[PDB]
């Protein structure tokens, strides 16, 4: 069955929401299982305490850089990068959970919430997810975002872990 993680995000410290998703390893099993891993801090390092580093209002919330916060960093549970494990869902609309990534075969740890339909990055990034409970929380971290991404505030996973 297809594992569910949870986000809780902070504001400066201060609890706004949490944030669920539903990870369809039925049809991505190894880029599913390294961001579920990665959010149970299983391997003694994951998304526990990181930032999103980039949010950009009507695309996208971009996170996962546990190891330099600033989108240069974060690395995978099979070594830095891992390959592109086949593009078989689209950014079909806000919700959508997807693989960050610097060209073909660089997934690590970074990863970026959809806020909007995307098209123009299927076959570009992994799809893995989607948004099952906490839209209106992924809406909320927008307000903290701009135009290139610069957040006016710490957007951070206070914590995070599997549920069910
Ligand atoms: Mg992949």
């Amino acid at each position: 069955v297809n594992p569910t993680v949870f986000f809780d995000i902070a504001v400066d410290g201060e609890p706004l929401g949490r944030v669920s998703f539903e990870l369809f390893a039925d049809k991505v099993p190894k880029t599913a299982e390294n961001f579920r891993a990665l959010s149970t801090g299983e391997k003694g390092f994951g998304y526990k305490g990181s930032c999103f580093h980039r949010i950009i209002p009507g695309f996208m919330c971009q996170g996962g850089d546990f190891t330099r916060h600033n989108g240069t960093g974060g690395k995978s549970i099979y070594g830095e990068k891992f390959e592109d494990e086949n593009f078989i869902l689209k950014h079909t609309g806000p919700g959508i959970l997807s693989m960050a990534n610097a060209g073909p075969n660089t997934n690590g740890s970074q990863f970026f919430i959809c806020t909007a339909k995307t098209k123009w990055l299927d076959g570009k990034h992994v799809v893995f997810g989607a948004v099952k409970e906490g839209m209106n929380i992924v809406e909320a971290m927008e307000r903290f975002g701009s135009r290139n991404g610069k957040t006016s505030k710490k957007i951070t996973i206070a914590d995070c872990g599997q549920l069910e």
